[PDB]
């Protein structure tokens, strides 16, 4: 695993002429904070020294392209609560930050759970997004998310699995898939949507769109094991022109 | 972005043959007032051929070997406190699945945090397991546990930010770490343990071990900066002798 206090551990695996007037610097420091060339020292001073050394040492692994050292860094501090909102401003939030933002409270981690999530609509990661929405117990948001930028067979999923089976989301989700497939020319695969939607006439008749013979046969299929023999036998008709 | 529906997906992407057979089954199955081989079709049914379906997606990827997207499969399912114990006992824990356990609860999450610290110390990952104890403010047994696996550095850092100057625990770090550096003969180095822990007088004897005319030296001056006049002397002649 990558060290955190890199910098720092260079200046102290030095030479020993070097060594020596650290220890001149720090015995007088401890004698009351006092040198400012030598930040690492804060390992041994005070406090506020250490912050100085932590600052130093996190600003460094921002300039090495590793925010995730820089953040690890700040918890030591412990504002907690100003890291993740520099974290969200930035857009560098992630999991680990995530796992330890309940430190704060539940309220904290509700505000940090919705911030990745945005982020993570910005990073083309929806599915994840939905993921994180739904642990925040936003289940309907979590779901137009993912109807909203096409992911119909996810929404479908996370819609079929945590809400009763019929919710009018549930079934506007089998619609609004069914339309776009048929808009596209995939009648099969839409009328399992109008299906889905408890819609069968629609299923037989998007099905029965495709025109040759094989579709307008299992679109009469399909209308007679429902019970619209009607509009079977209407469309077992049109089968039978074709194959002339 | 791996899909986490492959397998289903698959099948749904298939010969005309193949989906007209969906449709007729699919039929009969909503004509229900009272299917197996078709598992991608819980998808349009019913609840419990979908988890059927996720089950099979999920046995999926534990062979593919792809853990992560088990666990999204059953977070769908409301299945996480399920999926939490799951993950717990085969060591496949993630900052992911501890960012989503408070759905299940704030003690759940905290639950979470002790197992992925315990998982993360067998995979020898010390100063990341001492970062989760910090969530869930166990700050002496985060610096316990970077001390007992020798990270006096990281250990001494968080003590130092969390600690109060006058903390047991603070000094017994310097000290334990002087003593390790001083019985490895980096004696330069133990001095700052030592003066770290306010042991002045024990940090320039520290740095008189070393014997040459530099490090007596600067062990006669340490003395003479905190006021041991009668110790700063003493090295300090024996600086001559090396002289």
């Amino acid at each position: 695993a990558r060290s955190l206090l890199p910098l720092s551990t260079s200046l102290d695996h030095r030479s020993k002429e070097e060594l020596h007037q650290d220890c001149l610097v720090l015995a007088t420091a401890k004698h009351s904070r006092d040198v400012e060339e030598r930040f690492h020292l804060g390992l041994f001073t005070d406090r506020a020294t250490l912050y100085r050394m932590i600052d130093i040492e996190g600003k460094g692994h921002l300039e090495n392209g590793h925010p995730e050292l820089f953040h690890q860094l700040m918890l030591w501090k412990g504002d907690l609560k100003g890291v993740l909102q520099t974290a969200a401003e930035r857009g560098e939030l992630t999991d680990n930050l995530v796992a330890m933002a309940p430190a704060a409270g539940y309220h904290v981690w509700l505000w940090a759970v919705e911030a990745f999530a945005k982020q993570l609509c910005f990073q083309d990661q929806y599915v994840k997004a939905a993921s994180h929405l739904l642990s925040i117990h936003k289940v309907y948001e979590a779901v137009e998310l993912l109807k909203s930028n096409h992911f119909y067979r996810e929404a479908i999923a996370i819609a079929k699995a945590r809400l009763r089976p019929e919710d009018p989301v549930l079934k506007d989700l089998y619609l609004s898939w069914g339309t776009v497939l048929e808009r596209d020319g995939h009648y099969a695969v839409a009328a399992k949507c109008y299906l889905g939607a408890t819609c069968a006439y629609d299923a037989a008749k998007v099905l029965a769109k495709k025109g040759d013979a094989a579709s307008l046969r299992t679109a009469a299929e399909l209308a007679a094991i429902v019970g619209e023999d009607e509009l079977s036998a209407s469309l077992a008709l049109r089968c039978a022109q074709e194959l002339l």
